[PDB]
């Protein structure tokens, strides 16, 4: 379906994405902007989060398989 | 000096760590707890951040070299 | 000059990409597909494997001239300063 | 049962570790040190390399019985449910 580059633009626009090939069920990613994160100092940058399979919110770490996969989809 | 497992316990205690082998200068990590992040719903988990070389705050992604390295140190 | 998604297309075509915003110098990524690994280590039998054991691996030629498995950071994934090694 | 730092000690000793909290089944990590890679691909000359080109690589035996380069997630790094493959 969707590539990771396409899934990123969906994330940069505020929607939630996921991979059908993931082992965990009901997981998704969402991107929070630097302005929303604050709510010559260093400023925040965009951060991708992950809602895990056990209903927990962590900072997301992409696997090599995630980045190369073609099975991304939008959370409906 | 310090291993990554030792550097993690320093992070879990609120201090800042870094690797001397990193290419970027003046970078460090810090861990924010789930309680501090909020400020059958999914709850936050601990998140490791990184102050980058260009004074930006991102979610940290460990390289394989980071995890196996022995050159960790505490920010003084 | 290009995003990470565009750099992935360049990576999947056997080319090398890099970020000008990286701290280290003379670094680049390259992709070893499952078929490339099966062929390079297959001794002429790789075309008959159908299901190789090694998945796709992205490598990074680091600043120390070593070769590591590349871990995509959120800064790299969200960056817009990717380019092709010329 | 053990933390990630303890699992790293087990990894650096040639043993395999895993997380009971992982979603996939029958998965484990294993480490290929720089010396192991230089020896296994060196054809009896690996002891004379001094500075090998390949760094240490952590691999993951994934649920599909494939072998990938393992990317340490923040959940894995902070987890406390690591154990040794028996
Ligand atoms: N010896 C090595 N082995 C494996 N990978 C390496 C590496 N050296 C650099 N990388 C990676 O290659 C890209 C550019 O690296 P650099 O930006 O030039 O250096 P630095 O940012 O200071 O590394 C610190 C942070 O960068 C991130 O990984 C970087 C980054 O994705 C990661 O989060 C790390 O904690
Ligand atoms: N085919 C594969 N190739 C490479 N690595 C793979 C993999 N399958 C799983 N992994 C990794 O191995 C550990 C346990 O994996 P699982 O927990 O059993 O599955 P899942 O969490 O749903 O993967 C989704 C998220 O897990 C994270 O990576 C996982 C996780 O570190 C990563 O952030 C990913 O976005």
């Amino acid at each position: 379906k969707m590539s990771f580059g396409e899934a990123l633009e969906v994330l940069k626009q505020g929607m939630q994405v996921y991979r059908s090939g993931w082992n965990g069920k009901n997981m998704f990613l969402f991107l929070k902007s630097s302005d929303a994160l604050a709510s010559n100092e260093p400023v925040f940058g965009n951060i991708i989060f992950i809602k895990t399979a056990d209903n927990k919110i962590h900072a997301w770490v992409p696997s090599q398989t995630d980045v190369l996969a073609e099975d991304w989809d939008i959370v409906s």
